[PDB]
């Protein structure tokens, strides 16, 4: 258990959202070709309430995927200790899902 | 198991699941002691403090599809920033200067 104020706003790296939360209103507005890119308007106002974000979820690394599986580039910038972590998972076409994990990336990333 | 959703158990060495150490390519994080130290090495609890969560993965990244020769490659791009005050970011700095050359 988390309160879910201090879900949607703690360290953002670590932030996540809540059942009955937008998007937005813990990783900000959906943009393109930048950070916040993943999401059409279903997806950012329904939240994990959209059965394709479970699908997308299935993708992402783990902490330790994340981790150790990336590339990782940490470099002391002016405004602070910038640690970008490069991280790419591959669906090979045979995979069941494969499919629907296209259909929603092409609806879904801008 | 998915590859992007394995672990490390104890005494297993962080090659051993995520392979061998590299420069600058995947897998890269990580020198000798944490290799072999696993997830028995107190600096890596540390470094998770700044892997991001699922969700701010998904939804904080910069998300790049992109179908390849050999299926699709979901890119995720996230950079998490630490601010001077950060109470811990000298030990961050430290630990990322130890497991990072290029």
């Amino acid at each position: 258990h988390m309160k879910a104020d201090e879900m949607a706003h703690r360290r953002y790296c670590k932030r996540t959202i809540p059942p009955n939360y937008r998007v937005d209103q813990v990783f900000g507005p959906r943009t393109k070709g930048k950070e916040g890119n993943f999401g059409d308007d279903k997806m950012n106002e329904e939240g994990i309430k959209d059965g394709r974000v479970t699908a997308m979820l299935n993708l992402v690394p783990s902490s330790h995927a994340c981790l150790f599986g990336s590339r990782v580039t940490p470099k002391l910038q002016l405004d602070g200790l910038h640690l970008r972590f490069e991280f790419t998972t591959v669906v090979p076409c045979d995979d069941p899902q494969f499919d629907n994990y296209v259909k929603i990336c092409d609806q879904c990333v801008d």
